[PDB]
Order: structure tokens, then C-alpha cells, then sequence
């Protein structure tokens, strides 16, 4: 389990910044050698979609941690808001190569978790499920201004002015 | 001619089947083009190569999509309406290709996407009575577009998915 940790956290920093990277970069950057890791993930699609499952099982921890239905709405949605931020960069990776989601299995375990957001979300109200789709949509954004380097703090201030206003006023 | 002819059959074909099949082999975007694996690998050697054509294509459709909008026409919520059918328009290879550059590691790609990239932003702020940090409007007019493509897959119908968008710009979802 240590191992297998070792290698996934590897995983998260080096893709996170390189999504090229050799298997070699990886085991390098979790203190391992290349054959510890193919004794794990015997292909690249096997450590990716493993990638993917512990990245997502952090998420569903931080939104746990956060505890959402916990106080009043504004300050609940912020501290979901920047432990997801702090999951990094990664998160961009994982949703947007093409072999990771490709398997249905996986696909389905990364549509649940969130059950709590989509509450909070109702209860301060639309076509079915949009207001959940908007606020992952308004985190991508996040991520991609994090990788720019802006402020977290920044970031989550217009994270929560885009989810109560929008980002134009029309006359 | 046929060698223009043949690029936009390969194109056209991973347009559609790497959007339902995003692992889908370079051999098999051939018989879906009507074209040998011979013959496609005369076009693009490699299916990344293939790759970066088709993000390439799919930004020139988008560009060419906001000019046929007319975006700058009459009242400028209705243009805004137009814009974001535009886009909506190209369909959900958009996903496929929109973190493309990141993910293959290519700064060539991403200077190619920077062309014609501020043109939605001029379209937003020239619709708002208000004034955001650097980029965040275009990369929320994206995601949201981008909830949009999936939001189609899932059945839900162009209009709807139109007015949500639109109600997203400019008012949000809730209420603090
Ligand atoms: N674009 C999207 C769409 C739906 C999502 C659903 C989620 C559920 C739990 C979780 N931890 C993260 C999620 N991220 C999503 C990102």
C-alpha cells in the first residue's frame, strides 16, 4: 500500500506539469524503479485509470472534509471550493486524457461523490442537473487560472461571484 | 482536388469517431474516411500527428463560426445567443480537443489556439454593463460550453441547452 502510494502521488506531481512524461520520470519521483512500478501497473493505460481512481477518491475526501451541509452556505461552498483547488492541475489531466474515461467502469465511480455540493447548491437556488454541471464547469476554469500562477484566494472569489452572478450583466 | 478531397474525408471522420471513441485506432478513423491505412498514413504518419491536425481544424471551425455569427449585429444579447450556437454547433469533438495542447505537451498547438481566442471576450465585455482576473471570462465561457457538449450527450435538446447557458453568463445558479 506504501508502494502503490508512492507511485500515484509520483504520478499526480510529475503529470500534473509534464503529461508526457516517461514511466522512468515517475518511478524516479516516487523513489522507485521502473520494473516496481510495472510490477503494479504492467501498462501506462493500467497506472493512468489507477491515476484517476485515487485522484478521485481525494476529491470525494476533501468535499467529506469540507462538510458542505456544515454552516451557513457562502462560507460551506468556499472551503469545497479551495480543497479542490488544492488537488492541483492534475484534476485537468485526469478528465481530459482520452484513455483514462474511456472505461465505462471508471467513468461511472467518477459520478459519485459530490451528492452533498449538489444539496447545498439546491438549497440556495434549469434544465436537469445544470446547476452541477456549471459549478464543475466553474472549478475547471479554477484549475486553469491555477495554473497560471493567480492566487488562491482570487480564484475562489470569482469562483463564487461566477456562481451567484454570472460573468456579464446585460443592459 | 482528391488530395484536399481525401484530408477532409480523414478529418471529417475523426471529427465523429473520436468523439464517441476517443481511444479509437488511426486504422479504424481510415475505413470511417472510406481510405486504406496506406492512404491515411501517407496524410498523418502517426495518429498524433492526425491528432494536432484535427484540434487545428476544430479552432479554424470555431473561428470561422463566431464570424458567421455576426457577432457585432443588432441587440447584443441575441448575438451573444448567436455566438454560443455557433460554438455549440461544433459538437463534442470540442472535448476532445479543447486541453489538447497540455496534453501533448505541444507550444506550437497552443500558439495556434491563441489565434482569434480574445474575439469571444471582446463579444462578452462589449455585452456587460459591468467589469474578473486575466482569462477568466473566456475560460468560463469554455467550461460552460464545454457543460454544454455534455449535457447534449445526455440528451439534452439544443435550445435548452442555449437558454442554460446563456442564464449561466449572466446570472449564475444561486443565491447567497
Ligand atoms: N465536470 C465534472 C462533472 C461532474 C463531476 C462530478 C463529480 C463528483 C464527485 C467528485 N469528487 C468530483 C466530480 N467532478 C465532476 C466534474
Amino acid at each position: 500500500e506504501r508502494t502503490r502510494r508512492a507511485i500515484l502521488d509520483a504520478a499526480m506531481l510529475v503529470l500534473a506539469d509534464h503529461p508526457t512524461a516517461a514511466l522512468g520520470d515517475i518511478a524516479a519521483a516516487a523513489g522507485v524503479g521502473r520494473s516496481t512500478v510495472h510490477r503494479y501497473y504492467p501498462e501506462r493505460t493500467d497506472l493512468l485509470r489507477a491515476l484517476a481512481r485515487h485522484v478521485h477518491d481525494l476529491s470525494n475526501a476533501a468535499i467529506e472534509r469540507a462538510d458542505p451541509t456544515s454552516g451557513p452556505v457562502d462560507a460551506a461552498l468556499r472551503r469545497v471550493v479551495e480543497s479542490q483547488l488544492d488537488l492541483g492541475p492534475i484534476v485537468l489531466f485526469v478528465y481530459y486524457e482520452p484513455s483514462i474515461l474511456a472505461d465505462p467502469e471508471l467513468a461511472a465511480y467518477f459520478d459519485i461523490g459530490d451528492e452533498a455540493i449538489v444539496e447545498v447548491l439546491n438549497r440556495a437556488s434549469y434544465p436537469p442537473g445544470w446547476a452541477r454541471r456549471v459549478f464543475w464547469a466553474l472549478m475547471q476554469a479554477g484549475y486553469e487560472a491555477a495554473k497560471d500562477g493567480m492566487p488562491r484566494h482570487q480564484i475562489v472569489d470569482a469562483i463564487m461571484t461566477s456562481l451567484t452572478s454570472g460573468i456579464i450583466t446585460l443592459p
